[PDB]
Order: structure tokens, then sequence, then C-alpha cells
């Protein structure tokens, strides 16, 4: 059996075909087992509509999960993504660093 | 003006909803200007059908490009992706490392 904590990255992207729209991304990579929970947070509150969840694996024991949704951040809203996994005794909250 | 060479990563992923299919990915990140050329290679030859090309930007001067397509690699085929950019005097060829 192998267990590996997700590496977590939080970043925004504008699709080039629709540069006005903006997407908050939480990327979890290299984790096992594949059981996971993830929420995007806006000022500590769960964002209930998350349009996109893309799960994949490379080796049979390495999962990758992209969880993202359109947002419109203001300079005073705090965004983050909260991840639970068996390798994490407490939920892990990673803040969006605007730059990256 | 800012110019930045792409960081290039080549990796495979299986979508979890269709675990049998396999995708070769070439990910170029953080580059500027956005003008770029990229091919996936199989034993040195360009792969002409590349189903997916996802371009985005974060800051106005930082582009991200995911270029990928379904493949069926054998243990003796060599895969790579070849990138041209103004910051690269010669085309850059990054080989697929199966593991990653
Ligand atoms: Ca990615
Ligand atoms: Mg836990
Ligand atoms: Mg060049």
């Amino acid at each position: 059996m192998i267990q590996r904590t997700p590496k977590i990255q939080v970043y925004s992207r504008h699709p080039a075909e629709n540069g006005k729209s903006n997407f908050l991304n939480c990327y979890m990579s290299g984790f096992h087992p594949s059981d996971i929970e993830v929420d995007l947070l806006k000022n500590g509150e769960r964002i209930e509509k998350v349009e996109h969840s893309d799960l994949s694996f490379s080796k049979d024991w390495s999962f990758y999960l992209l969880y993202y949704t359109e947002f419109t951040p203001t300079e005073k809203d705090e965004y983050a993504c909260r991840v639970n996994h068996v390798t994490l005794s407490q939920p892990k909250i990673v803040k969006w660093d605007r730059d990256m």
C-alpha cells in the first residue's frame, strides 16, 4: 500500500479565448489513496457551485485533481481551497496568492 | 516589455472516468510573448493530430499552454514535445519521462 499527501497549488487563470472571465483553481497532485474532499473558500465560506472537477492518474497510485470555477475576485476578498485526505490529520487550507 | 522562456513539462495522464485511455501532455508555463510553436513528437516525427490546446494567462504577461492528445505508448516508442519561442535560439526538445 502507498499513501501520499496531495501537493496543493491555488492559482487563477483567464482562458485566452474569453480573457474577461477568471477561474480560481485548486490543483491537488500526486496523492494516494484517491479518496479526497476539497472545497474552494471565499472569506472562509465554502463556494457551493464549482463548475469543474477533473480527476486523473498517472501510475495507478498517483492521482491528480483539478478543481476550479469562474470567479470575480475583489482586492479585499480572501480565496482559498480546503483539502481533506487521510494523510492530513487536520484539513489543509491553502490561500490564493494572487501572483502565484 | 517582458520576455520569459516557457517552463516545459511532459507527462502522461489517464482520465479517471476512462482509465484505459492515455494522454500525452506538453505543458508550457509562464512564458511571454504568447507567440509560440509546439509539436508533440513520436520517435522524432511530429504528431499531426493533437486533439487539445488550452491557452490561458494569469498576469497579462504570463501565458500557460497545455497541448495534449490521446496516445498509446509502447515501451520502445520515444515521445517528446518540441517548443519554439523567441527566447529559444534553438528548438527545445523535452523527452517524456514515463514516471514524470
Ligand atoms: Ca495543469
Ligand atoms: Mg484527514
Ligand atoms: Mg526561437
